[PDB]
């Protein structure tokens, strides 16, 4: 009908509800599933979907033997109904690429496929399912992007892309694309230092995208986005509650413009969602490996350097693996606020289980209560012993 | 379009017809469909469908193993197609959790599920696929709902659920939705002293449940509600003709107001269609066990406690075996009444058969006709030692 | 929209072009296909489909073995796309039963399915997929239809019924519906001595109907209808180009009012389009099996006792297996008149491939063209061995 | 809503940007994919679908032996979504046959299938998903037609069609198809001495077809119709970039009115757009076989008997199977000219990789880019080893 317009705040999170979950490895053991890894939720205004990066193959299949590799030209952008799993029939292609991010207008779907060599990869833009602009490597090296949902206000929806080093200084472009063309595009600026998989929401006209610094920050960055004006600022989550992995132990006072330091080179795609007291961060539970996952409510996480967690709510126990997360929210739903949500990329098999030959992964995924909820944890549930 | 009332009164029921069966268990012998348990099935304006829990695991598959268990993190509502079995890749999931309900106000359908651990549980409520309300649980023990669809009347959709002990005094509440918020919720009143598992049908104007007195009725607990007062009441079905399982053998006059006793702290999920002469009661055949399945008319079974049969129906041969079973109307069909229509779930696997380590199920369901129709049994029809 | 009337004639049979063809049996070898038998097409004003009787387990199951079995609790009456297989992903179901009938009145479809013990059946009519009217058995002796498609003229859809004996005199009956409610029926009139399993289709506000007389018949009964004053006549084809299976073999002249003899007690249903020089009669090339499959251009057949062909089409090749036939046409196709179609079933398996312990069939189909076009066979394709 | 007008001229064509890849052979190394060969690609006003002749049985199927031949009666004309992989459940039946084309023409779309012996075949025409027209062979030799989309131009659709010798002078007829029917047919003029499977696009109302001259040239045929006055010419690609194959070595000049020699009667399906210097051709690497895939920008390719390449793109590495290739582009996309689209089969299995029984393929699609993208090899896939 008309472009969605972020008019809403968001609603005040006082716990986390069970929004969807497709045990998408327990089933696949006996059934035609798809291997995939990068997962996500989006929203169209009449429904809601899982979205990922398949493999191009089941995870029963022989051709499922390498899958913990990132980038090949068997990989696609897939979406498919809200917690059923990805299966060979029931998954829809969006675009070819190992690389990808994709949101809803209002009128219609743009999705963004990054594909090819290391050295000379393309990004092609689609709007309403039609390739409509595309966008050439510019610094030859991996040009790469959210992994998640952008989001859109009045028809301009921005896309945090990076090309260049995961470990150094890269070339992270902000582009505001409107019907799948490029109306602008602006370098990064600010003081975030390095830049990688945002995940974004939107709430009264501003976009607010927590990202990843792969290169020396266990604090993560924060790209705040006008979609109007088109500009952006960014800094770090200023809060001593470090939610990168692996990362050091937490301090008791954290870096608002700088990378908090102690692991290099490594990280996890994640997100928080920043405002005000009804803050929360989600992270890891093991600051060595992509273990456990948590939600921690951190008033004023942003730019208060000594903000520690006023309430919790564990998603993932530390014995069980977890992986990427991310936000979105259905910018659609009734009401006079945006609930929050998010989900937890649960990988399997390699390379922490490598009796197997393949890496894939299962989604779970929560929204806001404004009710206190009891708390359950939410495993991927697979038995690896069974693909033996 | 405009919000269902419940304005015709129930057909004369003279005998009973096939309505559906998927033979989900025959099927999935060699096809990909997914373990379930606690099914029943709901209409929308313009379609009916199956529902029941999945277990998040085809039968055949190995995670098949354990299925007896009732609330794992693996469970979710799904819905198929009338009569199809649930597969992997023609089910829809509702939401996410081990006990639910459903039902379609004229407008939209409202879902609800409810996850959590034993002393945490939640339940969310979701309408036009959207999550809406959530409600914590009170009692802090295994808070629960129907297994069968709710009913509404006027936008004003009730639903009956429990928390607390399943051996003893639990805290029952009455819950009246419209658009998944709650207008207005009242804890259970009347002479049943324990309600678990209520299956529910409306007409005119008035929404009668036959529930599960686990604790100690082999009699069926009754709650009748006025949708507009938003108002109940309580009380046994008065019949001598016992119909939860297991129970002790049929006296010449039951209770009308406490449960009739011989069976303690177990049952089974039930229902009946309590309109004067035009009452018919179901059952299990076998009063030790979910064995067999018949359909019994006894005039004001309600409300005379000596009441008997006068004409019957097997569904179910006492060879076979039964389950849950519950009601549901499609209210939105042709003429001038309400067609009754049930359920019976044919359980299969643990704990009666033990050779295979899975439990699962499949339907049949019939409606009434206004004929005096020949008979059928209608088993499950799979043979459990294919499975071995 | 509006009812549908027969206000077209035939158009001019020159040869048959190939419809439709799903292979089914071929693909199942290696899918998840149901097995089915009695198959027919019929066409909606928006699509056309394919329909048979699952027998409720896929082809390779375990549970296929004794298909061979005619009316059992698993069976359904199914439909799914034009020259897909049935699958137990894409197959709806549209009533339970061992027999059916099903066709479009052109506002919406009826179905109508029987089912129950052979002294106790009953048929379901279910219209706009919902359950409308109920009929029991009224000779007790398995209540039996169609098996392919009925004709509806103004919202009145006539089809036939046969209970009692299918080796001596039975109790026929023609039912006239609209909207699934009965408007009227009467017994069986004319010189036909048997009747079952009718393949109709009409024309002109007719509908012509070719039959099975099981009992002494190896030429075909015929009924001709009046759905407007709901009115039939029946008689035998007249020439002696004889068209059921086993059957003695031509004589130079047939019989106009009782059965051709030579055969009892056995049959195969079967069709033809009676049309004066434009008539075309259907048959198995072997007068001792369903074996092969063959159209001869008869003119006159019905009426002229010395009739002979004077043109013809190989189907089906006396080498391959072949079965029931039946008519149906598109009544919503453009164009002045209605193109006659049919369908060949493609039996495999019991009783004459006996190394398998299941009964199939897969469907190949065929219409009428003004051309005069080249010939092909199309046998069922799949080879018995792979399945051993 | 109304046919659509071929208004637009050709987008420049800078580089090809990647468009679908079904990965069909990989993933259905373990899920129900059926073999096919022969695809292409075709859109509707508001979808893109993959199409292709399926070989009635899937891959891993027991019935997959054989499937190098090309005419059996297993065969079909199959569409699915872009990108998906065929496989049993998702594939749509357009017609039965061994040879085919399809294109929409703004209102709805026309499938064409032909079927028969090789002496004795025919074409039926399809529109509205309806059978229309038939035509009998005229030379009664393999009629056969282009195995990839036609064009239509304000309802005018025509589409060239082969009967006779594979290895001599042929048969070649261009029909003018409207709404499925005849206009006008008129056979092959110009200087093109033969033709088969012609890839075709329209732009300014013209319709320009490169085809396979499988007698003697190594060179292209090209036919260029005017879709409104129905008339049509033909002659070959001038330059002396020869693109069938197999071929001899490119030579300096090429030949505009007769077939460049040195190799006899073989050739592959393939393609080209011709456009001035905005002129593109497609090749396989390999001179010797289906190996490879490039992309050429040869200005004037056509009318240039000296024209050499400018630019290129490597589409598939001579070290990976290749197979047909022809032309498609979405006329209801947005902007002002058309996006020049192709595809390549990979064909995969016999005869080059005999070790398995089978011959299939999978698709890989590119489209055009204003932009000077980097480029990356596209490759089936699948590791036959896997299949042994
Ligand atoms: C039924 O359900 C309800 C609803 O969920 C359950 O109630 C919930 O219970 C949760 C667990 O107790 C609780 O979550 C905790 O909340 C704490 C905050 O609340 C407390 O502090 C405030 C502040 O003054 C008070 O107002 C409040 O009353 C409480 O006292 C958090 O602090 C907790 O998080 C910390 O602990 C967990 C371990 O439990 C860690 O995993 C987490 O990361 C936090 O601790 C680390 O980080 C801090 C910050 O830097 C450090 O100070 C600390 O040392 C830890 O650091 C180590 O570990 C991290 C992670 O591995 C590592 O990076 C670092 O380097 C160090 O090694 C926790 O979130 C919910 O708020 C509560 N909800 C409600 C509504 O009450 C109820 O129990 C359930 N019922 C039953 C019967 O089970
Ligand atoms: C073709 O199809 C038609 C249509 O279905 C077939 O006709 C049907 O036939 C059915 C079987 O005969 C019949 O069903 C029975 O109806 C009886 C009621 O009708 C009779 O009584 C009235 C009352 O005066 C008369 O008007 C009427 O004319 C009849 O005489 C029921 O009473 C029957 O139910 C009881 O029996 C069955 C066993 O058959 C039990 O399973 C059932 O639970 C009932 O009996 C138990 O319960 C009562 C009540 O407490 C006790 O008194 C009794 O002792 C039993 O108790 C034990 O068992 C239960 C269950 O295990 C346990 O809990 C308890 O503790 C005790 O151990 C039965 O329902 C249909 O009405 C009839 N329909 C029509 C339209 O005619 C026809 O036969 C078919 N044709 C062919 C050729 O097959
Ligand atoms: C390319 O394609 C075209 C298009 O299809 C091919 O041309 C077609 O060729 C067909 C085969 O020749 C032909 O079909 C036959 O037509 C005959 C009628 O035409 C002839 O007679 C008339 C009458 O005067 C002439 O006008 C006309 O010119 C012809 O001469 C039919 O009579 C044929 O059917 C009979 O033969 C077949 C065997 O081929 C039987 O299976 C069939 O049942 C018919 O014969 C039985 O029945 C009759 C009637 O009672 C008996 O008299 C006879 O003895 C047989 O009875 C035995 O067998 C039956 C069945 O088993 C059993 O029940 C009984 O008891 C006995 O045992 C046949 O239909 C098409 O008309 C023709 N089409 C066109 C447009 O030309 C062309 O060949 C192809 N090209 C190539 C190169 O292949
Ligand atoms: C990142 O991505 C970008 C974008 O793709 C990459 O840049 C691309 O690089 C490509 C490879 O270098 C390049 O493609 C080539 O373009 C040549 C034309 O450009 C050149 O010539 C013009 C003309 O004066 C100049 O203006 C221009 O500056 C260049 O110098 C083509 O000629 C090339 O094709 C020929 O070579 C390939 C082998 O590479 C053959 O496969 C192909 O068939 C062509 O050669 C055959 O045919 C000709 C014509 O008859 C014969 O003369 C020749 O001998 C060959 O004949 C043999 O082989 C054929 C085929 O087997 C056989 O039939 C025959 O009988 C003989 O045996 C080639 O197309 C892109 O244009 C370029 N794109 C851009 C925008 O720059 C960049 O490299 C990537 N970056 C990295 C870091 O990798
Ligand atoms: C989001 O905000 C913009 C207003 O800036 C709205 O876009 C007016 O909408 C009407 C209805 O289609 C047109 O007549 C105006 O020209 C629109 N655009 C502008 C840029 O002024 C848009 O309607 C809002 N979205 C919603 C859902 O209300
Ligand atoms: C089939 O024939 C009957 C006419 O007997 C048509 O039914 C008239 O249709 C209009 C349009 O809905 C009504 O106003 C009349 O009352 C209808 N019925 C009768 C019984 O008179 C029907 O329209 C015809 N079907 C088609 C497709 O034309
Ligand atoms: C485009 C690409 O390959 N992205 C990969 C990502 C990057 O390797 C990482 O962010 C460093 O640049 O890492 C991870 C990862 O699991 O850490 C997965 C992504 N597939
Ligand atoms: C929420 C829950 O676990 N409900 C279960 C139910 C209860 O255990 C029973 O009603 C006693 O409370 O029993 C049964 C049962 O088969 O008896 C199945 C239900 N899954
Ligand atoms: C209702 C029923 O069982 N109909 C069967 C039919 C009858 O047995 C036959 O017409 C005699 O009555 O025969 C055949 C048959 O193959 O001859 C199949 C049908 N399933
Ligand atoms: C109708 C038909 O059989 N067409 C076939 C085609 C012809 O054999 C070829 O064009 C020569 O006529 O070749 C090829 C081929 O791979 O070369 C495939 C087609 N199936
Ligand atoms: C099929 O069933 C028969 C009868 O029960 C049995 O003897 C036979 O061995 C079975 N065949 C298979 C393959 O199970
Ligand atoms: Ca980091
Ligand atoms: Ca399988
Ligand atoms: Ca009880
Ligand atoms: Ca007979
Ligand atoms: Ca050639």
């Amino acid at each position: 009908r008309d472009f969605n317009n972020l008019t809403k705040g968001l609603c005040t999170i006082n716990s986390w509800h069970i929004y969807g979950k497709d045990n998408a490895v327990r089933i696949g053991e006996d059934s035609d599933v798809l291997v995939t890894r990068e997962p996500y939720v989006s929203c169209d205004p009449d429904e809601c979907r899982f979205y990922a990066l398949s493999q191009g193959t089941t995870i029963r299949g022989k051709h499922s033997n390498g899958t913990i590799h990132d980038r090949s030209q068997y990989r696609a952008l897939i979406s498919w109904p809200l917690s059923s799993p990805p299966t060979v029939y029931n998954s829809r292609v969006e675009c070819i690429g190992w690389s990808s991010t994709s949101c809803h207008d209002g009128k219609t779907r743009m999705s963004i496929c990054i594909s090819g060599p290391n050295n000379n990869a393309s990004a092609v833009i689609w709007y309403n399912r039609r390739p409509v602009t595309e966008i050439n490597t510019w610094a030859r090296n991996i040009l790469r992007t959210q992994e998640s949902e952008c989001v859109c206000h009045n028809g301009v929806c921005p896309v945090v892309f990076t090309d260049g080093s995961a470990t150094g200084p890269a070339e992270t472009r902000i582009y505001y694309f409107k019907e799948g063309k490029i109306l602008k595009w602006e370098p990064l600026a600010g003081t975030a230092k390095h830049i990688e998989e945002c995940s974004c929401y939107g709430e009264r006209a501003e976009i607010t995208c927590t990202c990843r610094d792969n290169w020396q920050g266990s604090n993560r960055p924060v790209i705040r986005i006008d979609p109007v004006a088109m500009t952006h600022t960014s800094q770090y989550i200023c809060s001593p509650v470090l939610t990168d992995n692996p990362r050091p132990n937490d301090p008791t006072v954290g870096k608002c413009n700088d990378p908090y330091p102690g692991n290099n080179n490594n990280g996890v795609k994640g997100f928080s969602y920043l405002d005000g007291v009804n803050t929360w961060l989600g992270r890891t539970i093991s600051i060595a490996s992509r273990s456990g996952y948590e939600m921690l409510k951190v008033p004023n996480a942003l730019t208060d350097d000594k903000s520690k967690p006023t309430q919790g709510q564990t998603i993932v126990l530390n014995t069980d693996w977890s992986g990427y997360s991310g936000s979105f929210m259905d910018y659609w739903a009734e009401g006079e606020c945006y609930r929050a949500c998010f989900y937890v990329e649960l990988i399997r098999g390699r390379p922490k289980e490598d009796k197997v030959w393949w890496t894939s992964n299962s989604i779970v995924s929560m929204c806001s209560s404004t009710e206190f909820l009891g708390q359950w944890d939410w495993p991927d549930g697979a038995k690896i012993e069974y693909f033996l």
